[PDB]
């Protein structure tokens, strides 16, 4: 009542009253009370934020499987918090608002389970939000009283406290059997599982949704078939194990390779129940590799990769402000393995080609001392043997990497086939450079100087750091806004406590063993074990940092890998190196 | 002085009191006029339309060579707009405002002389503008005089009124040439040309201005350097012609490759004197071809590159919502055909490598039968030889384009070498389809029937139609945010007048002979011959569409082909074309 009273006395008079609001709690329903913990300015600017607390209608018991929520699984209370914020969006599509204002600003998840700040389970179920307030320039006490009373109000009510327990207990399940069956991957002695009956393909091009009609469900080749009884469904699923070192995928146009590898990107990732790759599992660590024109470097030994470069330039410690295709790419293999990358993933589509392989008569042409790359072919056996790191590679121009090759797979109308004796019998019918241990300190001082601040993410695609622009359009295992949202947050906490922090999460990352991922579970450089310091910390910090450069919200805040943190800071073009 | 009196008189009042401007005129200096266009409503939003209008202080005689501006060259006249609006710009990097707000927003033009709506020589010169007014809700007098009177005035009567006739006239001269040598290619026998001494690299990886620091000049193969003489500058310049038919550019990785062919694929604009690729040229019609993975496509024949798709899927008359590469590059390079392009720029990265070409071992484990694609290589000469369609290609991995290759050259440490004659000589130490007559109306109903409106060009990047994205990341010779603004402009009317505008547009472009270039100079379909009229009209009509669906201010529109007007519509995602 209160409120509704209150946005009444305060119809019409001027906009400022509202900061009356601020910090208070408001009972606008038996169930839903209501912090503010911002106004706004005026009407127009980026509204205000606002908390919404609502209760566990559901049991602890048969949900979390522990008594107290301290207790319970991380990955289980994650999922639950991704489950409530499902079904307060859903709770829109369908309707139960009485009122649609559009004032509203709630997170949107993508198709994957994410650590978010959006929803919290407390010991109580919380949300965060911005509320652009109605308001010509005086209070709307009606408009307001319209997107609490008559469009949260019942929204939480009915699609939050109103939550079905059973159709949560089943998501926080397929969550955790997902989360199981990865971090199983290594030990059951594989790098990918493609679990059967899968439904790789999306819906379309600008889609991340399965395809609704005639979609082929994925099918393991029978020599390749492997079975993993997952623990808390019980239930025993089947599909295509990948084991380690190098799987090529070949075959036709438009036969679903790039459908495949792209299931596997993504592969780090849990996802909801009914995305279609779910239990389509990669290593933690994967990376999509790929070239990235125009992109800079600073820092990066490249020199397996590329030698002799015009005017006797550095490869050794490669530094520049426009990459190549060969040299960006190369750069970007050897930043994915300082960050801890143990499996790469490639596309000849989106790949250098000419760092992939050479025929011979180009060779004739072009003779290796005209030529800096090294191919990737006569290296990928080195990282494997020698490092424990697995490749797989959609191809198609070339068959030189037959040899090399553990796994050859053909790929026909969207169907899988083992053609790795076939592709050897073609093989022989025809015809360490790496050290783990990387040389490189960031340095903020070179790195900062020219900085007037501002830090904040821009979509998917990138962040803006003072004047600078970072370009994150290429990174491709970025899924959410608010995992940019994360990047540069670390980012203006690098910058605001600029002396103390950076020596401070160089040494707490050397410290650690174990990196949280994504979904909440829990070679080497001063720059990567800085990294695993920056998102270490994030993560302690509940993924939110408050800094004077800081200008987010509560609750817009996702999860990303320490490997997507060091991939930003790679890419930004005042980042300054040295040893 | 009246406006700043009004200004002054306001000072306090209510911000609704500004709407008196509205179409109003005021002397702020003795030489610059400035009339109100649009009042915003708040402080907080777009700002208010203004036109501020100044004299020739410059001779149309020496200038433009004729004496009336009607009767002047449209090439003189859009590079003389064209320096104003640089010069005007410059004035702020000078400081030349005694005070500057930041509360105008004036069009920023990139390297290239673009036709534009911004600066206007009338029979006289009018640049428009957003002025953001200042003003807590009511007005600031005070900070609005600031703008007009120490920021404008000066400007516009320093680097405007105060402008160096001297630098224009060369900068008009140099313009000029450009499109001179340009428009002579096809005629002269050529199909390229690049100018000796010219500074191909740019700056940095997010930079669009030359390299300052050690730039390696281009300098022609002995065997392919070409001679023109300028007719306006009088002046005889040498650099390398690249004839008809299929030029290969090979070299090693950080040689340069893509550095020329990237001032190939913008050798359809003229630039700013001293942006290092003057006179670097193409044909006008040039279109980069690349992969474009998960792109849509609707009724193009790409049934010369893919046939035999799953399920017995039609390349004849292509449709889906989620391309491949190779499937998405053979529809780039089919509506490429059909938009009239007779030069095809490609880079071995950025393509679709199984479409390029595939080797041996490849075809033994995946035989013609299982693979859709039929490579370039077989297509080039057919293409050139009975089309006059030219191909240049950045190549790396394979060298089987070598038999086809008219010219082939080397790049060693940024120097250009004619290897022709050693490339045909390893050729052979180892070792029509098209149709112009394009079946394809548009189909208005079909396209626009879940239009619930707003059209509006964001960025470089994309087009906003309603509840669509039309993502133009990936057509690349898209130079500035007025092309877009441009883009998004005839899609606004083509919706907006629905029934009659198609079909008047369709007919208009069979008729016409000429097409406009973006430097203003002025294979069939019912759909290309639509896109002809889509901006023949355009042009006619200055490059501003006004109609309800247009949000646009007044001076912030550029010129653009009708290619890449084409090259828009063939990527939103509700297109329906026909029969
Ligand atoms: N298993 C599948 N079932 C149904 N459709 C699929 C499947 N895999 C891919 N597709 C669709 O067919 C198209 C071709 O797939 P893609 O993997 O891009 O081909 P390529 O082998 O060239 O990478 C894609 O646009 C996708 O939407
Ligand atoms: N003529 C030149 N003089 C000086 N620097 C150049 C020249 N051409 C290219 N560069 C620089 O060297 C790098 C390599 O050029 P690029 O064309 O990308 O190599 P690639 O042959 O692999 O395409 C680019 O980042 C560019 O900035
Ligand atoms: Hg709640
Ligand atoms: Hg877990
Ligand atoms: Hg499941
Ligand atoms: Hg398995
Ligand atoms: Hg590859
Ligand atoms: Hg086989
Ligand atoms: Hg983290
Ligand atoms: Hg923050
Ligand atoms: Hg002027
Ligand atoms: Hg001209
Ligand atoms: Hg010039
Ligand atoms: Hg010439
Ligand atoms: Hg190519
Ligand atoms: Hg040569
Ligand atoms: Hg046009
Ligand atoms: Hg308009
Ligand atoms: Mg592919
Ligand atoms: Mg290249």
């Amino acid at each position: 009542s209160p409120l509704m009273d209150f946005f009444h006395s305060v119809e019409g008079r001027n906009y400022g009253e509202l900061r009356s609001l601020t910090n208070e709690t408001y009972q606008i329903s038996e169930n839903v009370r209501c912090t503010f913990l911002s106004i706004q300015s005026d009407p127009f600017a980026p509204g205000s934020q606002v908390r919404l607390v609502c209760p566990c209608t559901f049991s602890l018991e048969k949900v979390l499987q522990t008594t107290d929520l301290a207790a319970a699984n991380p990955c289980r209370r994650v999922a639950a918090e991704d489950f409530i914020l499902r079904s307060f969006h859903a709770g829109y599509r369908n309707g139960i608002p009485r009122r649609t204002s559009g004032a509203v600003q709630v997170l949107r998840p993508s198709q994957h389970v994410l650590e978010r700040s959006t929803v919290g389970l407390v010991k109580e179920i919380e949300i965060f939000a911005r509320v652009k307030l109605p308001g010509g320039r005086r209070i709307d006490g009606h408009g307001a009283i319209d997107i609490f009373y008559n469009e949260l109000v019942p929204l939480l009510e009915q699609c939050v406290v109103g939550l079905n327990e059973e159709d949560l207990h089943q998501h926080v399940i397929c969550v955790h059997d997902q989360e199981e069956l990865r971090s199983n991957l290594l030990g059951a002695g594989y790098v990918a599982f493609v679990a059967n009956g899968a439904i790789l393909p999306r819906d379309a091009g600008n889609s991340d949704k399965p395809l609704r009609d005639n979609a082929v469900p994925f099918q393991s080749p029978k020599s390749l078939e492997c079975s993993f009884t997952l623990p808390h469904s019980g239930k025993t699923i089947t599909g295509m194990g990948l084991p380690p070192g190098l799987t090529l995928i070949a075959g036709g146009g438009f036969h679903g390779k790039s459908t495949l590898l792209r299931a596997l990107e993504v592969g780090i990732y849990n996802h909801v129940p009914d995305d279609g790759r779910t239990y389509v599992v990669v290593d933690p660590t994967a990376v999509k590799i790929r070239a990235e024109d125009r992109r800079s470097v600073h820092g990066v030994d490249i020199s397996p990769f590329i030698n002799n470069l015009p005017f006797g330039k550095t490869t050794n410690f490669f530094v520049t402000a426009d990459a190549s295709g060969s040299t960006s790419q190369a750069a970007n293999i050897m930043e994915a393995l300082e960050l801890g990358s143990q499996l790469l993933l490639l596309d000849e589509d989106t790949c250098a080609t000419n760092l992939m392989y050479r025929d011979a008569l180009m060779q004739m042409l072009v003779p290796r001392a005209q030529e800096p790359i090294t191919p990737f072919v006569e290296r990928v056996a080195d990282l494997s043997q020698n490092h424990g790191v697995s490749s797989i590679m959609v191809i198609g121009g070339s068959g030189q990497y037959f040899p090399q090759a553990r796994v050859v797979l053909v790929m026909n109308a969207y169907q899988i086939s083992d053609c790795t004796k076939e592709a050897k019998e073609i093989a022989s019918n025809s015809s360490s450079v790496f050290i783990p241990d990387v040389n490189r300190c960031f340095d903020p001082d070179g790195s900062f100087t020219t900085v007037r601040t501002k830090v904040s993410g821009i979509g998917t695609e990138s962040i803006r750091f003072s004047e600078e622009t970072i370009d994150l359009s290429m990174v491709e295992q970025i899924v959410e806004e608010g995992q940019v949202n994360a990047i540069a947050q670390c980012l203006a906490l690098l910058y605001d406590g600029e002396p103390r922090i950076v020596p401070e999460m160089t040494t707490k990352g050397g410290a650690l063993t174990q990196l949280p991922s994504p979904g909440g579970v829990c070679f080497n450089s001063n720059f990567s074990s800085m990294i695993a310091g920056c998102c270490s910390h994030q993560h302690d910090k509940r993924l939110e940092l408050r800094t004077p450069s800081c200008y987010l919200p509560r609750g817009f805040t996702s999860a990303t890998r320490h490997i997507e943190i060091g991939a930003a800071l790679n890419r930004l073009r005042t980042l300054r190196t040295v040893t």
